[PDB]
């Protein structure tokens, strides 16, 4: 693709409007740039050669495109967007444009939980190889800021909003982990239509991956991983292919039965991508998780404090909960921006004498509403961990798994979990 010449308008900043600015800069295209929010992040970097609209969507600009570039952060279906696809103005994101730039082979990961493990898993599996590696996408870097020609290989998360936008993906390895509710602001069709914007990503994929547990994750052969059953499958506990032990999980720094198919699901791509198994279950040995995703902040006086902030929607909290062994009560932490998510599936792991509920944000009073009994509602995540804090005993487990975006309250998650860090560290310790 050569973009010379274009009317260019990249719609949303921050380091991704500004990695796709530095794109068209260095092809030689000055674009223009519009965000609905007043003051956007990287603001301040934009050469002042680019003009910028704010505040709003321009449809001046827009309607005189020859390419926009929207980022996941803005509906299609926004009136000025759709308007401008019914005229026939071609509407592309960032990785729409990495991909038709990209010069190594992609393995591409979405789902509603475990994306950001499982690229980091196959990041590392081709690290271990000695494979020059260019990993982010919807998590670390974006695409485009990986762009080199040096690079052996890619691994890139990609959102369901990503690939509304995305067409030239040709995956070498592409998989859906699971699809749970998320995203329903986004999705006025509902799940099916969530569901429609994952499965984009097997279009044209040399290998699909898929998950024999959720059929959701099916398209219309895959190779397949699960817990009793697929290609990669468990079988203490052993992580099999097709009937063959590959790896005691006693060797894995992670822990649990959802980070057991994470693994398997990452072994699964990168076979499919070709990178040497050896190296690849090493990886899985040495790999020790991500910050924000059930990570012990604390463990001190008979307390683990664990900063789960990367749950935000419901199956996510849900693989936190399910299984989980607490010695005294749980002082779970549920709140912020539910985007329009039905939280009644929590509900189940909720019972019993051993459970506290402390609510804030957004949809603090939904949350409450779970178990009003068990239940404090407040207003800020600070409030309620200074009210939690004095009721906390030996054996006592407190968890953030919030089962809500962050963005109604702070920047974005990591702060959240940085946040709960702080002040677990200031009320765990006498
Ligand atoms: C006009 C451009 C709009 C730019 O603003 C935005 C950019 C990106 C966004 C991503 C998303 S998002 O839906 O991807 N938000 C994350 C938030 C996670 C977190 O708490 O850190 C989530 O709930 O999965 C929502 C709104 C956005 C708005």
């Amino acid at each position: 693709a050569d973009y010379q010449g274009k009317n260019v308008v990249i719609i949303g900043l921050g380091l991704t409007g500004l990695s796709c600015v530095d794109f068209f800069l260095a092809r030689g295209v000055t674009p223009r740039v519009m965000d609905t929010r007043m003051t956007p992040p990287g603001l301040d970097k934009l050469p002042e050669a680019v003009e910028r609209h704010t505040g709003s969507l321009n449809d001046e600009w827009l309607m005189a495109a020859d390419l926009i570039v929207a980022s996941p952060g803005i509906a299609l279906a926004h009136p000025s967007l759709s308007a401008a696809a019914d005229a026939g103005i071609e509407i592309v994101g960032d990785i729409e444009l990495f991909c038709r730039e990209a010069q190594a082979p992609i393995v591409a990961i979405t789902g509603s939980n475990g994306k950001s493990t499982v690229t980091t898993l196959v990041g590392e599996m081709a690290k271990a190889a000695g494979v020059n590696v260019g990993v982010g996408g919807n998590i670390g870097l974006p695409a485009l800021m990986l762009l080199d020609d040096e690079c052996e290989l890619y691994v890139l998360e990609l959102s369901s909003f990503q690939l509304e936008t995305t067409s030239s993906l040709q995956a070498v390895a592409a998989t859906i982990l699971n699809v749970t509710e998320d995203h329903m602001d986004r999705y006025p069709f509902g799940l099916q239509q969530y569901r429609a914007a994952k499965l984009r990503i097997y279009e044209n994929a040399k290998v699909c991956v898929v998950n024999a547990d959720d059929a959701l994750t099916m398209p219309i052969r895959c190779v397949s991983f699960g817990v009793n059953m697929g290609d990669y499958h468990l079988n203490e506990t052993w992580l099999r292919v097709k009937g063959e032990k590959v790896l005691n999980v006693k060797e894995m720094k992670l822990s649990g039965q959802h980070n057991y198919t994470n693994a398997l699901a990452a072994l699964a791509l990168a076979d499919a991508a070709g990178l040497p198994r050896a190296s690849s279950l090493k990886a899985l040995t040495t790999f020790t998780g991500l910050p924000h995703r059930f990570e012990v902040v604390l463990e001190h006086n008979g307390v683990r404090w664990i900063n789960d902030s990367k749950a935000t929607n419901v199956g996510s909290t849900e693989a936190a909960l399910n299984g989980l062994h607490v010695d005294g009560t749980l002082h779970l932490l549920l709140g912020g921006d539910g985007k329009s998510a039905d939280f009644s599936p929590l509900a189940r792991y909720l019972n019993g004498d051993n459970v506290r509920l402390y609510c804030f944000g957004r949809d603090g009073a939904q949350l409450a509403a779970l178990r009003p009994e068990v239940a404090e509602q407040t207003e800020t995540m600070e409030q309620a961990m200074r009210l939690l804090a004095p009721r906390v005993q030996p054996g006592d487990m407190v968890l953030l798994s919030p089962a809500c975006a962050s963005l109604d309250q702070f920047k974005n998650f990591e702060q959240r979990g940085n946040e709960f860090a702080r002040l677990a560290k200031e009320l765990g310790s006498h």
